[PDB]
């Protein structure tokens, strides 16, 4: 009955209906990632402000893909940008997505992960539909009923998962907030990130499990607060340095 | 048995401990924010890399308290650095912790949630320890397993949760990874930051009813992502701008 049991339940319930419902994208997703790898592409994640939680998660991670790499608007990675408030303001700009995809170094059959949880803004819209045009394999992860209950903000008119090849649905009900209180009109707790966290989780977890099962070892990092955690990811690191951009 | 749902049962498992075991220390931290609001101070989140993300998830949040800000370690706010291992490097500089505290506007009275999952590097405990001397209060978001299990790299031999007021127990296993394949030397599929979110979810959701519960309306936001939610928080920062340091 108490607000942080409530909460919990919820997100408890979020993670069984991803697990239950999007086991087999999850799947595709993964395979996809799997294939890039094995067909020498390279993999990138993306997401604006809070969603860019989830991308970071799978970058440079204990227990992750050593060839995840993160792909950074200025402005909107996480919320540290100051004031707060333009990170919202960026993800209106036309434009900014095409120049942060024509200046890195992703090309056509790359894989770009998208993570936005409304679908609704011209940044994420335009980083899906230019990357497409690019030649990059796009997956979203993204709720869909976004697309019903709210109207797109890019020109287009359209959603983010109109420009995926694979969709990721994040379940999570419009206005990102679990509970309510009867003395308090906003609802309030939002499970967003501990959700979209674990669908990203999910998803790399079986592309190292499929390069496995075809004989390819997963090049994976161990994390650095644990002793030798370093040493071993400096060998990880160097060996497949070519097709990671986080270091040199 | 395919890798996503071992993962997500793995998840869920963890959160299920910590809404079954940290329901009164959750209960403790929020109510210390809550009286930290009330009592006219601020309140303050921190973690190095992943374990920034937790504290970004609270910070300018749809469904969350506007008095929440984000403590930013230059190098450290997540794995934006270049290169990421910098990041890594940075976690054992003493004196870089007071410097961050010293300049920032934290004073005597206010809370700091420090989330750091192994507690052990220099940069965390010296947090601790300062902003204790500084009379801050101190809730500690760590595994306390890895205070048996690891030796601390910090020059007193102790850990993050022996300079809380409040410790939140994140559970994870020491090496921060959940999944393991025979043929795959490395574990792999972390899910710390899943835990941590929902965590300090638990935490602020708490505060939030908390102040309700006495007549204090919670000053929670709305997400800028359904119609009308930035007009909503304009209204609430600009009325607790003085305690918010992320705009003005
Ligand atoms: C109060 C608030 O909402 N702040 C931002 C929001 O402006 C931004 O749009 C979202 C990412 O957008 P997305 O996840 O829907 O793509 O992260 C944060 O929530
Ligand atoms: C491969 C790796 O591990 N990268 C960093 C790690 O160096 C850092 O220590 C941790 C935060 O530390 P903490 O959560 O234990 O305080 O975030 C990341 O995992």
């Amino acid at each position: 009955h108490k607000p942080a049991g409530q909460f919990l339940d919820a997100a408890i319930d979020l993670l069984r209906r991803v697990r239950d419902e999007e086991a087999d994208s999850i799947e595709a997703a993964g395979t996809l990632l799997a294939d890039t790898v094995q067909n020498g592409g390279r993999l990138f994640a993306f997401g604006a402000g809070h969603s860019s939680l989830a991308a970071q998660d799978v970058v440079y991670r204990a227990g992750g893909l050593a060839l995840m790499n993160l792909l950074t608007v200025p402005g909107v990675v996480g919320i540290d940008v100051m004031p707060a408030t333009l990170g919202s303001a960026l993800e209106r700009v036309d434009g900014l997505a095409s120049a942060v995809l024509d200046s890195s170094p992703l090309r056509a059959g790359d894989a770009l992960v998208i993570i936005s949880l409304s679908g609704r803004n011209a940044l994420p819209v335009e980083m899906a539909m230019h990357a497409r045009a690019l030649g990059l394999r796009v997956i979203g992860v993204t709720s869909v009923a976004y697309a019903s209950q709210t109207t797109s903000r890019h020109a287009s008119g359209t959603f983010l998962k109109d420009h995926c090849d694979i969709v990721l649905d994040s379940k999570i009900a419009v206005g990102d907030a679990e509970l309510t209180l009867d003395t308090v009109p906003a609802p309030f707790a939002p499970a967003s990130t501990v959700v979209t966290a674990a669908l990203m989780q999910a998803v790399t977890a079986t592309a190292a499990a499929t390069l496995a099962d075809r004989g390819i070892e997963p090049p994976l990092l161990r994390s650095g607060n644990v002793d030798g955690g370093h040493e071993w990811n400096a060998r990880v690191l160097e060996q497949y340095g070519e097709r990671i951009f986080y270091r040199r």
